[PDB]
């Protein structure tokens, strides 16, 4: 059965926790495990209390995310369809306990400095269950880097890396991310000049521009293996489709239009929609340290603009990667 919080989060680990992220699902912390940075996602399950606007999922309802996390993690070590463009999953635990005061301290700090949309997680009782997913530390999200990238050459690398990763997952797993907002794109420095992926047995390279991209957060994701589909059924969700103020919220509606509200089906066009949303963010909501005031860099900008205006005529990330001029 479940283990105590302290099994996953002994004092030293707890003392080094800093909150790095959140969602309706719960909370994400960074800490150190065996001298190694890790990210910990903590989800309340099986309880009756409202949490961040919603009822808690059951164990059965969080199993899809766990399975998808495992499958995408495996892609870094596969051969025919291989990418490091997701995030490694180190472990999963079911924990029982009230929320550790030291996590509440980290939570408070985050609320004080960035602000939170979540309820302070201080109302859980000592019998409360949680799922704790420990992930590889993937760096910092794209939104937080919105004024820090070197140039549009960097932006182009990011788009290429994202497209290739999604293509590899499409090919291997018929994967849709379904929620690839710019908080779910991580960037981490690398000294590698070229990154490698393999799609259906063919290996290719991408110039890194000094960054490795990781796609995270599989709460809404879908995939299948051997005819068994794993997904989040949002067909009766009202609020997911009623946001405004960001193109993000249009994507939810556009996905539902694409799939006729049948979330079990495979519609890799959803990956194209998210990549469109991300291309939009780069061109409109980001600022680079080197402006594109040289001919070479201005050509890159034009290519990203041309991508933005044509990519929605492609049927999948695989179609984009294999056929779009941006990646030739
Ligand atoms: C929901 N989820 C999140 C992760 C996950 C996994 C590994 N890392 N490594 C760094 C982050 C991170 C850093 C900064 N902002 C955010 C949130 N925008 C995340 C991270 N997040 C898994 N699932
Ligand atoms: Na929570
Ligand atoms: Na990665
Ligand atoms: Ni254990």
């Amino acid at each position: 059965g479940p283990v105590p919080f302290s099994h996953c989060l002994p004092t030293e680990k707890l003392q080094r926790c800093e909150k790095i992220g959140e969602g309706v699902f719960g909370e994400v912390f960074q800490t150190i495990a065996d001298h190694t940075p890790v990210a910990i996602k903590i989800i309340a399950i099986e309880g009756p209390d409202l949490v961040n606007g919603s009822h808690q999922k059951t164990f059965e309802e969080i199993l899809p995310e766990i399975i998808i996390s495992k499958e995408l993690s495996l892609l870094s070590g596969e051969v025919c369809n291989r990418t490091e463009g997701f995030i490694g999953l180190n472990s999963v635990h079911c924990v029982q306990g009230s929320y550790p005061p030291l996590l509440l301290k980290a939570w408070d700090h985050y609320n004080s400095t960035k602000g939170s949309a979540n309820d302070r997680p201080d109302f859980f009782k000592d019998d409360q269950l949680f799922i704790v997913l420990e992930f590889e530390f993937g760096g910092i999200d794209l939104e937080q880097m919105r004024t820090k990238l070197s140039s549009l050459a960097t932006a182009k690398s990011i788009l290429h890396q994202l497209t290739a990763s999604l293509a590899v997952a499409e090919a291997s797993l018929r994967f849709e991310h379904r929620d690839l907002h710019w908080g779910n794109v991580l960037l981490k420095k690398t000294s590698l000049k070229k990154l490698h992926y393999t799609l259906n047995g063919k290996s290719s390279t991408i110039p890194s521009c000094g960054l490795q991209v990781s796609i995270i957060d599989y709460t809404l994701s879908r995939l299948e293996r051997d005819g068994i589909v794993v997904f989040c059924d949002v067909s009766m969700d009202e609020d997911l489709f009623t946001g405004d103020g960001d193109y993000q919220f249009d994507i939810y509606r556009l996905m539902k239009k694409e799939n006729n509200n049948r979330w079990g089906e495979y519609h890799p066009y959803s990956n194209v929609l998210w990549l469109h949303y991300l291309t939009d963010k780069m061109l409109k909501q980001m600022t680079f340290k080197t402006k594109c005031n040289t001919p070479a860099m201005k050509q890159i900008k034009r290519k990203i603009q041309e991508f933005h205006r044509t990519m929605l005529n492609f049927s999948s990330a695989t179609d984009l990667l294999c056929q779009h001029s941006l990646f030739k």
